[PDB]
């Protein structure tokens, strides 16, 4: 019965793969948002202008007619990326961004990226950060929190002037450290760090489909991302994070990382900000926070959800195995109209 | 190359299965081990005198030919049990000793426990004839994060119960955490504890990291790296009221590795040299032979085995997979080489 009408949503943080994986998530993201950050973890990863380029027309290609997507790309920072070839591919308006995954083709330190971090602060080319740790030593629920102290401050406090999204953000912690930053600090938090937490993915059996990185964490740094979403706070907006994985990849003696989220976030968003009597600020989360930190237009068209229960398919197809979508067989609340 | 010799060990705490998975894998355990602690969690449970002389027949058929191996019968507890039918099968030398899983308030009275405190009689009964049991400490309330489920126990359920029963004894089943380690090296002489290799070689990250890894999935869930420790330093300690319980617990590849993935560890082929790399790394051989053969056989009250088996520390490469009539089973260290084998 219940309509919500939203201006039409973009996605600050999305995985659309490569080949027929790409053929068969796209529709699920061009749907629905006018634009999504096209995350570079290919393999091997788009680090340059012309793999950029021919990445995102295989991704228009996959784009089914009348669709209205334009896909964001995004640099895969690497310790020898040359600032020209970064600088190059923003100035072609190819590169939106530029992001940083910790090694384990990642970035092994700040120290010797600086010449182009740098160069993105001059040219005011955001930061997308994969803010965890990775020492083998280091607990892998404190792998966030680690980030914050050791790289995360040091490097803001470097360059003041640099813009940083700290991507998929999963704990008081990294909450408490954005809503108290300045205007050139913002986050993304996917559905399923609001929706779960880590006892979901491990009472009763463990559920590879809810494993991720950054890992779910304990309940109170879900509370946390909830509060920090139902606040209003304006630094914080949609990324799914959807990270598809062939079935059988995720379901196996060593299973992959991520969460194909990009069927069900949307309402899934919804049923969270409705729960945390937020619904006011759920426009603003979708579809005008992500854009005004990354001076970007908003969208000028508007889509309506409707508070009707829908099951969630068990599997999509896949030209080989399945793709099993989050909250498979389950029931969404609400629903694009 | 090194070679180890002990007494035969034992296991004291084991999950055999039944049917077509009991005849695949008792041969595992009855060719090393001389006895085990039958855990009941069948399905339907094993809960009367009858069906626990049915099941030690059952595994009795498996044993093959010449193997010494006696399987030491449990009785699952339950809300509906009567004390008289336990402290029979006690009695009668069926039931060496009962079992408590987590209470949960909707559980089947058939089937499990609703709260600690509704089976006090049967508790008393075993406290009265000098039955131990043997519990899975865990609470498991949806309210309670799952790695906290173990210490919440001891203060909720295992320090209580001990203070109102003051004669009853105890093994603290696979502890996990340092808590769990701190109480049992301070308790007294009627507080035991297993250790499962699992928990003594990986932490909660190699679960975690560089993907999930739903062989190393089991209860009590790995903990983080400070409580890995504990329990080494516990074993290697000499304390000798911690001993042998490997939790082997097998369940079929397509079980595993799945959306839910059942929690266990099937190490029983892998569990024995598993320890002894833990103790040799702890520079505490000198207490390996007590852990895996003296200790347990102590607080039970039974005899020492008067066999011996050798170890051999001569690199093995471990199964990838152990055939079922119906798929296979992943051992615990599949595909690896290993450092012990038995000789
Ligand atoms: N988050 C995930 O668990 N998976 C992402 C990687 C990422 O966002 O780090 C993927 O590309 O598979
Ligand atoms: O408590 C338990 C039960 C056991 C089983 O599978 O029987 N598996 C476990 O991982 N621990
Ligand atoms: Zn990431
Ligand atoms: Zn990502
Ligand atoms: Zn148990
Ligand atoms: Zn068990």
């Amino acid at each position: 019965s219940q309509v919500l009408k939203i201006r039409r949503p973009d996605d600050w943080h999305l995985h659309l793969r490569d080949g027929d994986m790409l053929k068969t998530v796209v529709p699920y993201t061009s749907e629905i948002y006018g634009r999504a950050i096209v995350m570079p973890n290919l393999a091997p990863p788009v680090t340059t202008v012309e793999a950029a380029v021919a990445y995102r027309q295989r991704i228009l290609d996959a784009v089914p007619a009348g669709h209205d997507f334009t896909p964001l790309m995004t640099c895969y920072l690497t310790d020898s990326l040359d600032p020209n070839e970064l600088e190059r591919g923003f100035n072609e308006g190819v590169f939106t961004a530029a992001k940083l995954y910790p090694a384990n083709h990642g970035v092994t330190s700040v120290d010797a990226i600086m010449p182009v971090l740098e160069r993105m602060e001059k040219i005011g080319m955001p930061l997308l950060v994969h803010g965890e740790v990775t020492h083998a030593d280091i607990d892998i629920f404190d792998r966030e929190a680690r980030f914050i102290e050791s790289v995360m401050e040091p490097l803001r406090q470097r360059l003041t002037a640099l813009k940083v999204v700290f991507e998929h953000i999963t704990t008081k912690d990294a909450a408490d450290y954005v809503r108290d930053g300045n205007e050139r600090l913002a986050a993304t938090i996917t559905p399923q760090h609001l929706m779960f937490n880590r006892n979901h993915m491990l009472v009763g059996g463990v559920r590879p489909h809810l494993y991720c990185l950054p890992i779910l964490k304990r309940n109170i740094h879900q509370q946390a991302l909830r509060e920090l979403v139902a606040s209003g706070f304006n630094r914080v907006f949609l990324g799914t994070d959807s990270a598809p994985h062939a079935r059988h990849r995720k379901e196996s003696s060593c299973g992959c990382a991520g969460c194909f989220n990009a069927p069900t976030a949307l309402g899934s968003y919804a049923t969270v900000f409705e729960e945390m009597n937020a619904l006011q600020h759920f426009e603003a989360f979708c579809s005008v926070n992500g854009p005004q930190f990354y001076g970007l237009p908003v969208n000028d068209t508007f889509i309506e959800l409707v508070r009707e229960e829908q099951q969630v398919a068990e599997s999509i197809a896949l030209t080989d195995d399945t793709l099993v979508p989050f909250l498979a067989g389950e029931t969404v609340r609400w629903s694009v109209k």
